[PDB]
C-alpha cells in the first residue's frame, strides 16, 4: 500500500497542458465515433448488405473509452480526486475493458482482412457472418472479464505484492498479463499488415525469363533487345544463355517466359547446340500453363524458315502452352529488322502493379500504432520489472494522449475510407 499524491505528478502548467490535449482529442473522439455511429444506423435502413461489424465495435470502444478515460484522468491529475480501492479499480476498468475492445476490434479487423489475402478462395468459406457476430461478441465479454480481475481480488492491496509505480492498487502480475495479451494481438495485427504488403510486392512488378541458345550471337542481339523493351516497361527480366542452365524447374515464379532459339543444321532441321540440352529437358521443367512467346533467327534462303521456333511451339503447344502470340522469325541480321523485333516485342507484351491507395493506408495504421502504443506499453513494461522516476511517470502522462489521438485518428482510417458508409452519410441529404 501506497499514497494517493505519489502518483499526482503533474504541476500546474502540465495540468493545463494535459486538459487541452485530453478535452479537445476526446470531445473530436466523442464527436467523431456518433456520426460514425449515426451513419451506420442510417445505412442499415435502406441496404443491409454491408457489415459494420468491425467499424461499429470499434466506434463503441473509441467513444466509450474516450468519456471514461477523459473524465478519470482529469479528476485524478488535476481535481486530484483521492478515491477507494475498489472505487479506483472501478473506474480504471472502464478504461482496461474499453482500450482492450478497442485493440481486439481492431484484431478481428485484420485477422479478415489477413484471410482474404492468405486463402481468398477459402476466405467466404471460413469468414461468414455468424462467425463474425460471434467473435465480436466474445471479445467484448473477455476483455470486460480481463478489466474485472482487479475489483474482485487480483489487486496489490488485497494479494499483499508489489504495487504498481504508475498504476494505483494494482498488482505486477496483473499488469504483465495485460502488457501480454495487449501485445500479443497487437503484434498481430503488425504481421498480418506486413503480411498484406509483402504479397502485394512480390506482384508490383512481372517477372520475365528470356532464355536464348545462340552461335553467332544473332538470337542474342534479338534477346538483348528483346530483354530491353520488356525491361523498359517495368518487367523483373532475367536473360540466361541456354548454355547455362537448370533444368529443375527452371521457369518457377515467372509470369511472362521466352524462348529464343537459333535455327541450324544444312543436311535436316536443327537446334542450336546450347538450346539442344534444355529442349528435351521441358518436361523436367515448369512451363504447367505458363504465357510463353518464341523467338529466333534463321534464313529466308533456308527451306525450313525459323524451323526451330516451329519445333519449340509444338513441343509446347503439346505441354501447357498459353502461346501468347505467333513467335518472331528473323533473318540473317537482326540490325535492320530492330523495327520488326521491337514491333513484335510490343505486341506480345501487348496480349497478356500494386493498388498503392490501399496499401498506403496500411502503412499508416502501422505508423499511427508504433507512435500510439511502442512508448506507452514501453513505460508499462519499465513499472514490471523494477522501479521509474519522477520523468518517466510524467513522461507516461503525455504518453496517455498519444492513444486518445489514436482514438480521434481511427474514424478517419477504417469509416471514412468505408465507400458504403461514405454514400451512406451523402442519403442524408435532398434531391
Ligand atoms: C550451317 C547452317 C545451317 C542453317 N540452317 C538453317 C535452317 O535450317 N533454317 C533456317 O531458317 N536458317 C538456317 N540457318 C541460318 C541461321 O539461322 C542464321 O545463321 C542465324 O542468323 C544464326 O543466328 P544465331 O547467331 O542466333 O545462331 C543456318 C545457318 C547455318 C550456318
Ligand atoms: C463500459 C464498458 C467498458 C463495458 C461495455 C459494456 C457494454 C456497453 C457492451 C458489452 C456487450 C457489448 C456489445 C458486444 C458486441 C457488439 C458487436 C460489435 O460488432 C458492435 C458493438 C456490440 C453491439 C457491443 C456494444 C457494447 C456492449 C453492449
Ligand atoms: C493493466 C491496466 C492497464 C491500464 C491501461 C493503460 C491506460 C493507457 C489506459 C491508462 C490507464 C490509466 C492511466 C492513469 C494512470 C494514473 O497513474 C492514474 C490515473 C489513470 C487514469 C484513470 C483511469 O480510470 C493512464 O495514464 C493510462
Amino acid at each position: 500500500f501506497m499514497d494517493i499524491e505519489c502518483f499526482m505528478v503533474l504541476n500546474p502548467s502540465q495540468q493545463l497542458a494535459i486538459a487541452v490535449l485530453s478535452l479537445t482529442l476526446g470531445t473530436f473522439t466523442v464527436l467523431e465515433n456518433l456520426l460514425v455511429l449515426c451513419v451506420i444506423l442510417h445505412s442499415r435502413s435502406l441496404r443491409c448488405r454491408p457489415s459494420y461489424l468491425f467499424i461499429g465495435s470499434l466506434a463503441v470502444a473509441d467513444l466509450l473509452g474516450s468519456v471514461i478515460f477523459v473524465y478519470s484522468f482529469i479528476d485524478f491529475h488535476v481535481f486530484h480526486r483521492k478515491d477507494s480501492r475498489n472505487v479506483f479499480l472501478f473506474k480504471l476498468g472502464g478504461v482496461t475493458a474499453s482500450f482492450t475492445a478497442s485493440v481486439g476490434s481492431l484484431f478481428l479487423a485484420a485477422i479478415d482482412r489477413y484471410i482474404s489475402i492468405h486463402r481468398p478462395l477459402a476466405y467466404k468459406r471460413i469468414v461468414t457472418r455468424p462467425k463474425a457476430v460471434v467473435a465480436f461478441c466474445l471479445m467484448w465479454t473477455i476483455a470486460i472479464v480481463i478489466a474485472v480481475l482487479p475489483l474482485l481480488g487480483w489487486n496489490c492491496e488485497k494479494l499483499q505484492s508489489v504495487c504498481s509505480d504508475i498504476f494505483p492498487h494494482i498488482d505486477k502480475t496483473y499488469l504483465m498479463f495485460w502488457i501480454g495479451v495487449v501485445s500479443v494481438l497487437l503484434l498481430f495485427i503488425v504481421y498480418a499488415y506486413m503480411y498484406i504488403l509483402w504479397k502485394a510486392h512480390s506482384h508490383a512488378v512481372a517477372k520475365a525469363l528470356i532464355v536464348y541458345g545462340s552461335t553467332t550471337g544473332n538470337t542474342e542481339y534479338t534477346a538483348e533487345t528483346i530483354a530491353r523493351e520488356l525491361a523498359d516497361a517495368g518487367y523483373e527480366v532475367d536473360s540466361r544463355d541456354a548454355a547455362s542452365v537448370e533444368a529443375g524447374g527452371l521457369f518457377e515464379g515467372f509470369d511472362l517466359v521466352l524462348l529464343g532459339c537459333s535455327t541450324w543444321g544444312d543436311d535436316s532441321i536443327e537446334l542450336q547446340d546450347d538450346f539442344i540440352p534444355l529442349f528435351d529437358s521441358l518436361e523436367e521443367t515448369g512451363a504447367q500453363g505458363r504465357k510463353v512467346a518464341c523467338f529466333g533467327c534463321g534464313d529466308s534462303s533456308w527451306e525450313y524458315f525459323c524451323g526451330a521456333v516451329d519445333a519449340i511451339e509444338e513441343k509446347l503447344k503439346n505441354l501447357g502452352a498459353e502461346i501468347v502470340q505467333d513467335g518472331l522469325r528473323i533473318d540473317g541480321d537482326p540490325r535492320a529488322a530492330r523495327d520488326d523485333i521491337v514491333g513484335w516485342a510490343h505486341d506480345v507484351r501487348g496480349a497478356i502493379r500494386m493498388d498503392i491507395e490501399l496499401a498506403k493506408t496500411l502503412v499508416l495504421i502501422l505508423v499511427v500504432l508504433i507512435i500510439c502504443w511502442g512508448p506507452l506499453l514501453a513505460i508499462m513494461v519499465y513499472d514490471v520489472f523494477g522501479k521509474m522516476n519522477k520523468l518517466i511517470k510524467t513522461v507516461f502522462a503525455f504518453c496517455s494522449m498519444l492513444c486518445l489521438l489514436n482514438s480521434t485518428v481511427n474514424p478517419i482510417i477504417y469509416a471514412l475510407r468505408s465507400k458504403d458508409l461514405r454514400h451512406a452519410f451523402r442519403s442524408m441529404f435532398p434531391s
